[PDB]
């Protein structure tokens, strides 16, 4: 039919089937259902499949990219459309241990990562001298070489963005408690989790509410399910700045 | 007597006043393989307690600089990992993993009351932080078999000890 | 008790002026539990308040009481009952630990990564003037 005509129809079957809210159905389940309809339509040989195993494919924790929702409404609406759905902000941002896991690949320039880090650090921290419970976001990167990761870490320190990684000196073992003190440290801007092994040891040392914001392009890491997560898939790393 | 050599080593080179001024004090120690990890910590704690004044009363805090050599990084980091566990917070110019040497972290830790002393990994970090501290720097060497080369524009003392055990009562 | 009060008066500073209080840890061995609890009772009756990791009857060994009692100004010293309480307390303390032994004939076995002193007195009476 028309573009508008089937828009109110297609979300109606998914709404009562899973019994979730509007953004958990129209934005979370209906968006993923459009790709895997197209993923088998563009298959060269097996075009028609049985949909018995389709209803559990799209109920993953992830929120996949929709290229047709990129091409129609453009990048201004779509990144705003993703921002308003899962990253609903409040006036008073509570001191929660927020983890920002971003996929790092060699096609990404080192300059645009810092502007994403500067956006995450400014929007998700309150390092004021007057607050009694200061908070600072956690940053995790994956998929890249350690040589490219250290160049990003070394560049941020020269621009007076002081961070901690659980490695306070050369040859140190991983100290998870340094990130907890850095969470309450007003002179530490954010925390830089080195890898996935340093990630899961950090959740065991934090007792306050923890949120995980995952922003990948191709590969998404397996996160524990009880943690509140937002796994948004994007085209490029520069799009992550306009959603956080 | 036996303690005569200790008195010949104590107040003749490492004499201490009760109101010593905030100088960039460098302590170079010979950590050879025969030295236990534990007995070095008694010297580090004695150096930190005497040659640092991190009290909240004063407005000129100072911390000693420590250099170690004569061994591999296996026990150098193992000694380094213990000192951070016992709330003896230090800095070495490597604030994060995979960092280049940042001598600025050594300057701020010199004046920081919550940083007790400063670690120097090797000679390359020692010469780089040598040109960073503008104020007067004094270097004290305590060694058994190897003496390292310090540039001759600094006030240096050289002390030969029988082993690492006698260094602590010298300082 | 004359030794314990001399240990408590010297190597504990619990005055309200400072912000870094400290208290000694006390270990006894080579004795029966009858006179060990007998000594333990009079020390608490004489307002020398201590902690031994057993805050209530039938408790498991809780070294977290020994953590806070070290920094507490109203807790004068810390008691350690046996060997297994001593080794578990050592792992619970993260700050620098020095262990001083005052023995007559039997010497305790002490883990070697700690600064230790070993003093062989003639009997228990000579310990007090040293400390």
């Amino acid at each position: 039919k028309s573009f508008d005509d089937q828009k109110k129809e297609t979300i109606q079957i998914i709404k009562n089937h899973f019994q979730c809210e509007d953004y958990e159905a129209e934005h979370y389940l209906y968006s993923n259902a459009f790709r895997k309809t197209y993923d088998i339509s563009c298959n060269k040989k097996d075009r028609r499949i049985k949909k018995s195993d389709f209803v559990e494919s799209i109920n993953k924790s992830k929120v996949l990219f929709n290229i047709w929702f990129y091409q129609y409404e453009g990048r201004k609406e779509y990144l705003r459309k993703l921002k308003e759905s899962f990253i609903r902000r409040s006036v008073n941002t509570s001191p929660y241990a927020r983890f920002f896991i971003l996929e790092f690949q060699d096609k990404t320039d080192i300059k645009t990562v810092k502007d994403c880090i500067y956006k995450i650090q400014s929007n998700w921290s309150n390092l004021s001298k007057r607050t009694d419970r200061p908070y600072s976001p956690f940053l995790l990167f994956h998929g890249t070489s350690d040589a490219n990761l250290y160049e990003l870490k070394n560049q941020l320190f020269n621009e007076d963005l002081i961070f901690t990684d659980g490695y306070p000196f050369k040859g140190s073992v991983f100290t998870p408690k340094m990130l907890i003190e850095g969470f309450s440290n007003k002179e530490i801007h954010f925390q830089f989790i080195n890898d996935i092994d340093d990630f899961n040891e950090t959740l065991n040392s934090i007792n306050i509410r923890k949120e995980v914001y995952q922003f990948y392009t191709e590969n998404c890491l397996d996160i524990p399910s009880q943690l509140p997560q937002v796994n948004i898939q994007v085209k490029d790393f520069a799009d992550i700045k306009e959603i956080v």
